[PDB]
């Protein structure tokens, strides 16, 4: 697994990508990426569903986190800031790439 | 939307139904069910990737989080138990319905 990482003003997009179908244990040694903490954390990538909820956990100490939905933008799925759960944040991948990828 | 909870010595399993197709704004509506909070949780059901994330935080103080995969069975991906993530629970169909289905 390859993760991108794109800081932003508000939030951290973090993008990962399969290489290779992965069985369930590899959560336990997946390396997640380090984020600043003082920020919603937006998580994008294909993969099973229980990927999701693990990587939306592991940053869960952050003020938010959104799932991405390419047919809506980043789904608020739990929040101790002023979103609420299921606010949308409406990210723009023309955008997203002006900022800095890195490479975890 | 609709829940039916199983209650089992070990886990209690939740499995929801969308009805019709969900806009986000409805997880700040949703009346989760109630939940033995001394066992860990299963979660089933076939709906977008930020509703799964969705209940598998709000069940998080719960001692595990568990996401069904009808491929593999269900996939911890939280515990503060002796589970670890990326263990999987086997979960049988025809050993689960046994149980009294309650209906929320």
């Amino acid at each position: 697994m390859k993760f991108a990482v794109i800081d932003r003003k508000n939030f951290t997009l973090i993008h990962f990508e399969i290489e290779k179908p992965i069985k369930p244990e590899i959560l336990k040694e997946i390396e997640i990426p380090s984020v600043d903490t003082r920020k919603g954390v937006v998580i994008s990538g294909r993969g099973p569903i229980w990927l999701h909820c693990f990587l939306a956990h592991k940053y869960h100490h952050t003020p938010f986190v959104a799932v991405y939905d390419p047919r809506l933008g980043a789904v608020v799925v739990q929040s101790h800031s002023e979103l609420r759960e299921g606010d949308v944040i409406d990210v723009v991948v023309e955008e997203i790439l002006k900022g800095g990828v890195r490479h975890v």
